[PDB]
């Protein structure tokens, strides 16, 4: 049995996080044969519920869990994290606007940036899931300075899996048939789910669908995907983004299967012309802990134009926190 | 390389199925190497839920979901299932008496057996979760005319892991040390965690705890863990029941531990004395896909005087719905 490593989830009494902690004790994230301790950060008005789910785990007797602690301190929830995971956020409540929301979530990932860089082990895999993601990205590491940026990523993978869903779907095929998907720029709407580079039983997926359905139906309908589950649910994805949550980090710490990628938010380095210091999704193919973005493919203007619009957005959303002193 | 099984679950858009559809798919239930299809069904008034939580099964791209389809008839549900989880129950409604929650579920229960016996596999795996689980299991199996008695059971898996948690968290060693739990019994209060035969790091449970804690607080706090989760979070203790249930199908299915045993409701042949007929949890071993009680059990007068306990509520359970004409 590998030594147990620390992995620290924020946010752990919330809907995300009870579909997410029992499959990360159970060895679904980071291998069957990896020990982890879990250590849980919530608020202070929270903890009681947070005790509640500690006792849930407990009761599941997981022989991996090596650990597990409760806590509403950051310093103590990321001592020696080797993998964070930020799923809680500020929430939006009656009277607040979106700068309000900025406002509270500027102060959360700041506190939690400079709590890691602190604490946790220097080599700490970050993964923001809490919204708006990619920006509270950006908050996190400019304010974890001492920490490697690229360590801090933001979840798009929920999408990125919605996406195979759909093609999945359309062309008839099993989803382990799909391949090379690709979901660029930021978590929100003008997410850019890319299907030029995507391959169902090898073949390119443009071969099987057109270009009608993808501009009409599968880019909406990826796009509101989330929306269609509160509409049928009466409750959000909780589930399914939890297991995106997982897929991103084992993707990352162990592996992406050769010949493919998964898609990824992290800080541009100007790859494809993204705007540097930006959190922004890209493909990548990751081994033993480390990623590197898919460069050199081929991008159309179909891609472009929609590549440039989603990072747009980010950027304008990283000058209004700039303007905030956030970063 | 292996053919796919059906996994047919009822109550799917419940709690307990939001913790247990995504981990089946994900292999967590019958093997990484065994692809399942889902059949789930659900009362009309919850389809449009359900289709909410089929779509983010979708969402997960699971490669072992070789199928999905939600339905709200039971023999299209049931229809060559391999395995049935059978969690929705009676809904508890107010004004409504013990015995009018006893009524609905026989119908609930006489149907569904009626309906396994008809299109289900002759060797189909029934598990029973929805309350009162033994005795719906009972009422289940009586009404499936064709099939294998034996192959109907109850949960008591989730009192059976409290009850490990319990001990490990007393003689602070890891959960994965304790052998030799056994829950005997009842769903209920009446429950009876069995400590005489149990083992930490190979040695008496009783040797390391008195009996005094055993009778006044292991006893107790086993029995009220569930109120407790309520107390503490607002909420049932739906993740580790689920966690439970596919525990007991996949000890059930792919074996128990050398030298171990765990706890299933089980119809009895008449082991240690227990009544015929009634599901009564007793220490199991499993292999092949069949179980077997573990006989020869030495039984103080402690333990006696609580086996008999909860087999005489099971039998007053039993003429309650013998009197309903349900079997
Ligand atoms: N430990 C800490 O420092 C903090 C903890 N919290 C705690 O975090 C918890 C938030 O829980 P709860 O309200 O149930 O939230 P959820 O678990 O449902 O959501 C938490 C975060 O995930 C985001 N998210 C992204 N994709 C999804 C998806 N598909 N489904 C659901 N959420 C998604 C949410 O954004 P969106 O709003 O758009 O859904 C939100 O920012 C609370 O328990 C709160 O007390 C809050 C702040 C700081
Ligand atoms: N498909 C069908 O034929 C039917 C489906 N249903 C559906 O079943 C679903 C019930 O869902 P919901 O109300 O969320 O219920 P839950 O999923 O929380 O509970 C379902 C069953 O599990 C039992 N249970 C046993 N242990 C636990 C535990 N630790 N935590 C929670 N429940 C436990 C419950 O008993 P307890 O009540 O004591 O908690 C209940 O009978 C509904 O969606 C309903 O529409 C209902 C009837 C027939």
């Amino acid at each position: 049995m590998k030594a147990p490593v620390r992995v620290a989830v924020t946010g752990a009494a919330g809907q995300i996080g009870y579909s997410l902690l029992f499959r990360i004790a159970a060895g679904e994230m980071l291998g069957k044969d990896q020990p982890v301790i879990l250590q849980l950060l919530e608020i202070p008005q929270a903890m009681k519920a947070l005790e509640g789910v500690v006792m849930e785990l407990e009761d599941c007797a997981f022989p991996l869990l090596a650990g597990l602690e409760a806590t509403d301190d950051p310093k103590v929830a990321f001592k020696d994290a080797d993998y964070a995971l930020l799923v809680g956020a500020a929430p939006r409540k009656a009277g607040m606007e979106r700068r309000d929301l900025l406002q509270v979530n500027g102060k959360i990932f700041t506190e939690q940036g400079r709590a890691l860089a602190e604490v946790a082990k220097k080599d700490v895999k970050v993964l923001v899931v809490g919204n708006p993601a990619n920006t509270n990205a950006l908050i996190a590491y400019k304010n974890a300075p001492g920490l490697n940026p690229r360590n801090f990523t933001a979840m798009t993978r929920l999408d990125h899996n919605r996406a195979k869903a759909q093609l999945a779907k359309k062309t008839g095929t099993g989803v382990d048939r799909i391949r090379r998907m690709t979901v660029w720029g930021n978590h929100s709407s003008t997410m850019f789910p890319d299907l030029f580079h995507a391959e169902v039983d090898g073949r390119p997926a443009l071969e099987l669908v057109d270009m009608e359905w993808y501009e009409k139906v599968f880019i909406p309908t990826v796009a509101q995907r989330g929306a269609a589950i509160i509409q049928a649910r009466g409750a959000s994805s909780a589930a399914s983004a939890a297991n995106a949550a997982i897929e991103h980090i084992r993707d990352w710490a162990l592996g992406t299967p050769e010949g493919d990628w998964v898609s990824m938010a992290v800080p541009s380095q100007g790859e494809y012309g993204i705007p540097e210091g930006i959190v922004y999704s890209f493909p990548v193919t990751a081994k033993d802990g480390a990623y590197r973005v898919v460069e050199g493919l081929e991008i159309n203007e179909f891609a472009r134009k929609r590549m440039e619009i989603t990072a747009q957005e980010l950027l304008d959303e990283m000058e209004q926190v700039k303007a905030l002193g956030l970063i």
